[PDB]
DNA sequence: GCTGATGCGTC
DNA sequence: GTCGGAC
DNA sequence: GTCCGACGACGCATCAGC
């Protein structure tokens, strides 16, 4: 209707036709999003940000339904489906380039204002064509996102700083977040899904205008109301996560409704589902406890990336990624040796596997570190050079039967005789059904003995699906490095920090850690550091650090390639860090030359723990205490 | 034709 | 990937 | 328990600059 300035979509007994500030069949205008997105920020309770969305989401509805897939795109920072690999090409760096050149800055005043507001979407609002609308922006990240070839990162900021210069009031704000891919509202996809099933059951699609039902829960109680949408809620859910694919979804929601979508959109080889994932646990003792009296299976945890392989009827093979990446490129090597892995009886499946490095000369397995060294794309099987042993754990889809529904006990026996084992090519997870204390811990002594990260922990009977929507974290994980006094943990130097972002913006967000070189007397650089600590603990460390604040570095610091930090500190503090593995660095200094010529060390999975008081720098961790500790992971 | 910086996926 | 915090 | 924002190392693929 007026002006989307005062647009308020967190407004009580919102009215989505007469609380628009737009018209009927006018296309959404991109400040009516911003708008939702302010309102989002400004409140911390996910329920409101729900209620809130919702309301932009009816009104979309309810007057320009065309545009409800894009404003979706624009709320989730998603460009399209992730099995078509859009991808924008648009950093800090392109970002920070086109806001200078647009308010005619110096690039180097941009970028330092950026790490001071900890946002660069406040340098570009800060800092005449039509008012952008949602399709309009949306389009244009599509636009960039094409955009390929020699010359075309200009051609991608021409149309950014296009952009910038039509943004009115907080546009800006929330195009640059997006473009840098950093939009971060509090609202994300679980929120998202959840107001679009609010939306589309309290103000139905598919109405002749003016709607007849614009909210669909008047006549209902509280009570009623709340099981009614919690129903509609799982229903959109679940058929998400067995098809996450807004441009089949949204259409077929517009036509025939939430009711009707199972009918039309069902879980099928070739298009990539959500995977299950594992909620971490802290020791055995807790395993026991959230099972309590639940039969469960544990199984190794490999050291690989997620492999989610598919067999369509009539022979096709598809492979994703857990993110529904499109794998299949990359794999020709597991293609080929489909046949190989499944009884001729079976004509279709969906096998949930981790694809783990493999040297065959030794018949061992090799570490992340190396399979991350395969070619990504246009793969030919003559070309490789890192061979890939699978383990199957999981069964999601046999011969036409969707096996969502299904008890793991039942889908491991289908697996286990439908699929044939090949050592060192095609292995089903090691694994051991027991209830004994003694036995697990033992399996679990040996899942690391045996080079993988610890275990996985299953139900066999109870909630023991494969139903994502009724909880997505339904495994547990027990890694040896979540044990209290297990695992390797480093003393390490602070050696300088980084500028924090939204929340902790003009604080630190993270920090620079080295270790000490006797044989050169200097500390070096090794990893940076921004989790572990509480909110307490990092307000506090910014206040004891400002004493050490450095306007150069002392002359006994390298850090070769790392990050320059925003502020250099006086070597001083000394930080007890926990890590999973060491891994060999092309750009750390830490222990250069102690185990590899030209590469240093650094942590994977990183964490602060606690603040050292009782040691100085020259008590620290020394670089030849790390070579000696990733010499020991053999 | 090559190198290094950047982006974005993996974990 | 790990972690902490609001709900 | 759920969800989400804070942050980590690392590799290939790509393209700007040379
Ligand atoms: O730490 P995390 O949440 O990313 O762990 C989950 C991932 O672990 C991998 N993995 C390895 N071995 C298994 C088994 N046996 N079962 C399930 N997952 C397993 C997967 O890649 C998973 O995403
Ligand atoms: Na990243």
């Amino acid at each position: 209707s007026n002006d989307p300035s005062g647009y308020n979509p967190a407004k009580n007994n919102y009215h989505p036709v007469e609380d628009a500030c737009w018209k009927p069949g006018q296309k959404v205008p991109y400040l009516a999003v911003a708008r939702t997105f302010e309102k989002i920020e400004e409140v911390s309770a996910r329920l409101r940000m729900v209620e809130t969305l919702s309301n932009l989401l009816r009104s979309v509805v309810a007057l320009s339904p065309p545009d409800l897939l894009p404003v979706l795109y624009l709320s989730l920072n998603h460009l399209g489906p992730p099995q078509q690999g859009l991808e924008l090409g648009v950093g800090d760096g392109v970002l920070l380039k086109a806001v200078a050149q647009a308010t005619g800055r110096q690039l180097e005043s941009v970028r330092a204002e950026a790490a001071e507001k900890g946002d660069v979407g406040l340098v570009a609002e800060n800092s005449p064509p039509p008012p952008l609308t949602a399709s309009g922006v949306f389009s244009k990240f599509r636009d960039i996102a094409r955009l390929t070839g020699s010359a075309s990162t200009a051609k991608k900021i021409d149309i950014i700083k296009g952009l910038f210069v039509a943004c009115r009031h907080s546009e800006a704000r929330f195009i640059a977040r997006s473009l840098s891919g950093r939009l971060r509202l509090g609202l994300a996809e679980q929120s998202v899904l959840a107001a679009l099933s609010q939306a589309v059951s309290l103000t139905p699609p598919g109405q002749e205008f003016p709607p007849a039902m614009v909210d669909a829960g008047k006549g209902k109680t509280a009570e009623a109301r709340k099981t009614w949408l919690e129903e509609q809620g799982m229903i959109l859910k679940q058929t998400f996560c067995e098809v996450p694919d807004l441009d089949r979804i949204i259409p077929v929601l517009l036509e025939h409704g939430l009711e009707r979508l199972p009918e039309h959109c069902k879980l099928s080889p070739g298009i990539p589902l959500k995977p299950m994932l594992a909620h971490p646990t802290r020791g055995i003792s807790e395993v026991l406890k959230r099972f309590e009296e639940a039969a469960f299976t544990c199984e190794y945890k490999y050291d690989g990336q997620r492999a989610q392989i598919h067999a369509l009827e009539g022979g096709e093979v598809k492979i994703f990624s857990r993110n529904q990446e499109d794998n299949t490129g990359k794999y020709p090597d597991i293609i080929s040796r489909i046949p190989k892995i499944k009884l001729p009886s079976v004509t279709s499946f969906i096998l949930d596997t981790e694809a783990v490095a493999w040297d065959r000369e030794k018949k061992q397995i090799q570490p992340f570190q190396v399979l991350t060294t395969r070619k990504r794309k246009e793969v030919d099987a003559s070309e490789i050079q890192v061979q890939v042993c699978l383990y199957a754990f999981d069964l999601i889809y046999l011969n036409g039967e969707s096996l969502v529904r299904e008890p793991l006990s039942r889908r491991r026996q289908l697996l286990r005789e439908n699929f044939v084992e090949t050592e060192g090519e095609f292995v089903f997870a090691t694994s051991l059904d027991t209830k004994d204390i003694e036995q697990i811990a033992e399996f679990l002594e040996q899942s690391v003995k045996d080079s993988c990260e610890g275990l996985m922990v299953k139900t066999l009977d109870v909630d023991a699906t494969y139903e994502i929507a009724k909880r997505s974290h339904n495994w547990l994980k027990l890694k040896k490095d979540y044990l209290d006094g297990v695992g390797d943990t480093l003393d390490l130097v602070v050696i300088g920090a980084y500028l924090g972002r939204g929340k902790w913006a003009g604080r630190y967000g993270g920090f620079l850690l080295a270790s000490y070189d006797e044989d050169s007397e200097e500390l070096q650089a090794i990893c940076k550091l921004g989790t572990g600590f509480s909110d307490e603990e990092l307000e506090e460390h910014h206040q004891s650090l400002k004493a050490l604040v450095l306007p150069s570095p002392r002359p006994y610091v390298r850090i070769d390639g790392a990050v320059i930090p925003d502020h250099w500190l006086d070597p001083s503090a000394v930080w007890e860090v926990k890590c999973a593995d060491l891994s060999l660095s092309p750009i750390y200094p830490a222990a250069r030359g102690l185990v590899d010529s030209d590469k240093g060390i650094s942590l994977r999975f990183p964490r602060f723990i606690r603040v050292r008081e009782d040691k100085q720098p020259e008590q620290a961790t020394t670089s030849a205490q790390v070579a000696c500790l990733y010499r020991k992971q053999s």
